[PDB]
């Protein structure tokens, strides 16, 4: 079990990176989809006001 | 049982590291996913206000 835990620490160190990529990708993809829509709506609003 | 406890201390000393990696990786992955989204929303908000 001690040898399994030496190996398991490295697996947990890798899962911490896989979980950071999956979480940041999801959060960034949603936030950037809102930022693009709000910029399109904002640039459109400047012309509509004109 | 005394010989088993000498070996078991080393296993528990290793599990304390595995448990620190699993807990810190989970906490960091969530917090950084919020920090990235809140930065995208903040930089987007500066342009929307402009």
């Amino acid at each position: 079990q001690s040898e399994a835990e030496k190996a398991r620490k490295e697996l947990l160190e890798l899962e911490a990176l896989s979980m950071a990529v999956e979480s940041t990708g999801t959060a960034k993809a949603e936030a950037e989809s809102r930022a693009e829509a709000a910029r399109i709506e904002g640039e459109g609003s400047v012309l509509q006001a004109k």
